[PDB]
């Protein structure tokens, strides 16, 4: 179990398949970003977006050729957008989706170095940029965070990746086994929701 | 997938073993409540009641005789306390964990009843009753919710709370039907993290 200070330890310790799904969940959330924006400017790659986002989520539970990923870096590298050649905002959450898709076919080469951590401030300032954008123009900083705080799309994004860890990190097979995970984190070494224990 | 205003909706949507375990999940992470007050007041009941509630989480990959559960219900009524019978305060969380064990029990005999609702707002109100007693005395009510909305015990709650539902609402067999529903949740209809779609 992990309390509500405890999401960032959790995502900390993803790891294996565990850390794709998370990375994939991210860029599964943002991809319409990317589509919004291809459509916007006129560009026909959506559709192929799309279908590399689908391998990617395929290869979860596929061998695929170490050989073949440098390959898939380079289409997304084609597909992605340099945010200074297009004036319109929406370059930016597109950006920010490749950033995250690119995290989650890295991992696949390289599994062993650490990447949910900064994906998903990534995936948070996506969100926190928009709001600023679209509602902070002339608002003193103190106002803005008060935006924050309580703005939907924030509290959406940060309910969803927590969502998305926790049921990662409580997963296991078979049910019982599972079980024994949800089990002992409401347990909570004894703790109660008052604080206190029988010590 | 469940928005952050959709915990309570994925609450009256459980239903068979997850619905007992949500049930069970709520009750054992009070029951060092009841260890604590059975202690407190010199009960000798500490011992038989986590058998109890053993025996309550053992259930849930077990049969069980319809037959034996009323005897079962009985036991439990011989263990809970009366609030007006004792003056400490913490009777009313031991009465509360009773209750939490009581509708897990009663749901064996009759899982179609709808309970999950009902007893995480009294989890809930379980933790906000301690706060008022502890640190209320002499506030006015919006001191008081101010004082809950960032008090530790009532955040952490809410998360092991959600934590929990969310846990057993991505959870599938075998390990590609869990994905697909966390893929699907991620997807969020094709709603983007900045509540755009191509639609
Ligand atoms: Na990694
Ligand atoms: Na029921």
């Amino acid at each position: 179990g992990m309390n509500a200070n405890q999401f960032l330890k959790a995502v900390s310790q993803l790891q294996g398949w565990r850390e794709c799904a998370f990375l994939l969940a991210l860029a599964e959330r943002s991809f319409p970003n990317y589509a919004l924006f291809a459509d916007a400017v006129g560009l026909k790659t959506g559709g192929k977006m799309r279908q590399l986002l689908d391998l990617a989520w395929d290869m979860l539970q596929k061998d695929v050729a170490d050989a073949a990923i440098p390959q898939l870096l380079s289409k997304l590298e084609t597909l992605c957008p340099n945010v200074d050649e297009y004036d319109a905002y929406g370059v930016y959450p597109a950006f920010d989706f490749c950033q995250l898709l690119e995290q989650a076919l890295l991992n696949r080469l390289n599994p062993n170095k650490h990447r949910a951590t900064e994906a998903s401030q990534l995936a948070t300032r996506t969100v926190m940029d928009f709001v600023e954008m679209s509602e902070g123009e002339g608002m003193d900083e103190n106002e803005l965070v008060r935006v924050f705080e309580h703005h939907p799309l924030l509290k959406d994004d940060k309910l969803f990746q927590r969502d998305t860890v926790m049921a990662l990190y409580y997963y296991r097979t078979p049910k019982e086994a599972f079980l024994a995970e949800l089990r002992a984190g409401a347990a909570n070494d004894g703790v109660s929701n008052l604080g206190i224990s029988l010590e």
